[PDB]
């Protein structure tokens, strides 16, 4: 496990290739501007096409530079607010 699998059971219901249409894929439901903006496309071409270790890889790049807070409500419930 990682911090990062209680924000995918918030964020997916823990299904890390979840792609609903809403603006937002993945375990840790990236944006596609995020995804790309934080060095994603180097694994695949959206968040839900790349594996959770990919996807991890690209959210701490992305915790990094914008904050836990991005994740206002399902990193408070992983215990990171």
């Amino acid at each position: 496990g990682s911090i990062w699998d209680a924000i995918a059971g918030c964020e997916a219901g823990g299904n890390w290739a979840i792609n609903t249409g809403n603006g937002y894929y993945g375990g840790v439901q990236f944006d596609q501007g995020t995804w790309e903006a934080n060095g994603g496309l180097r694994y695949a071409p959206r968040a839900d096409l790349a594996t959770r270790e990919e996807q991890i890889a690209v959210a701490e790049v992305t915790r990094l530079r914008q904050g836990w807070g991005a994740w206002p409500v399902c990193a408070a419930r992983a215990g990171a607010r």
